[PDB]
C-alpha cells in the first residue's frame, strides 16, 4: 500500500518512494553528506572508533566525544543525541549497533519529527563491529519506514539516504528495494 518505483536519479543512488518519504541508497563517504541528522553506529558505551564510527568521531572533533562520554556517566541510554561538530548536520543520533535494527531506525525517526527535521543519512547500521548480516540489516531498515508511514507518522521527515561503505552490500539494499516495488 507504499511503495513506488526504483528508478536511478543521479549516478550510483537508486530511490523509491515510501507514502511520502524518499528512501534513497549509494556507496561511499557518509562524512561528506550534508542531512539534518547523520546516524553513528557504535558500541554501548557510545567510544567505539572502528570502520565508519572511526570516520565520524575524527571528523566530528572532540567536542562531540566529549558529549558522548558526558552522557554516557548519566544514565542508561539505548541511544544519544550530541551536536554534529564538524559534520554538516544539525544532530548526530548514536546508535547501538547491536541493537536491533528497526527499533533503532524507529527511535532516529521519531527523534527527527520531534525537531522538525526533514532529512536523515545513516550506514549500514551494525553491518561493522557488530557483525549483523546485511540482508537482515536491509530488511529491518525499509521495515522501519514502511511502519512509520502506515501509522501515519511521517509529516517533517521527507528524505531518508543510506550511504554504504562497502559496494557489495549496496547490491543487497538495492535487491531489498525490488522486491518491495509498488
Ligand atoms: C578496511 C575497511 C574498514 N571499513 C570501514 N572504514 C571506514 O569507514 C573508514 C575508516 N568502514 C567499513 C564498513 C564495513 C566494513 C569494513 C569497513
Ligand atoms: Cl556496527
Ligand atoms: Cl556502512
Amino acid at each position: 500500500m507504499f511503495y513506488g518505483t526504483v528508478s536511478s536519479p543521479d549516478s550510483g543512488v537508486y530511490e523509491m518512494k515510501i507514502g511520502s518519504i524518499i528512501f534513497q541508497v549509494a556507496s561511499g563517504d557518509i562524512t561528506k553528506e550534508e542531512a539534518d541528522v547523520i546516524v553513528n553506529s557504535t558500541s554501548n558505551s557510545f567510544n567505539l572508533k572502528a570502520g565508519v564510527s572511526k570516520a565520524i568521531l575524527e571528523c566530528a572533533g572532540q567536542n562531540v566525544e566529549r558529549e558522548c562520554s558526558q552522557q554516557a556517566q548519566q544514565r542508561k541510554n539505548d541511544y544519544i543525541i550530541t551536536g554534529g561538530g564538524f559534520l554538516r548536520c544539525k544532530n548526530i543520533i548514536h546508535v547501538i549497533g547491536g541493537n536491533d535494527v528497526k527499533s533503532s531506525v524507529s527511535s532516529v525517526l521519531q527523534e527527527c519529527e520531534k525537531k522538525n527535521y526533514s532529512s536523515i543519512c545513516l550506514p549500514a547500521i551494525g553491518t561493522g563491529n557488530a557483525k549483523q548480516h546485511p540482508d537482515k540489516v536491509a530488511e529491518a531498515i525499509i521495515d522501519a519506514i514502511e511502519d512509520f508511514v502506515q501509522k501515519g507518522s511521517a509529516q517533517s521527515v521527507k528524505k531518508v539516504k543510506v550511504v554504504i561503505f562497502l559496494p557489495q552490500v549496496l547490491d543487497v539494499f538495492y535487491a531489498n528495494m525490488k522486491k518491495r516495488e509498488g
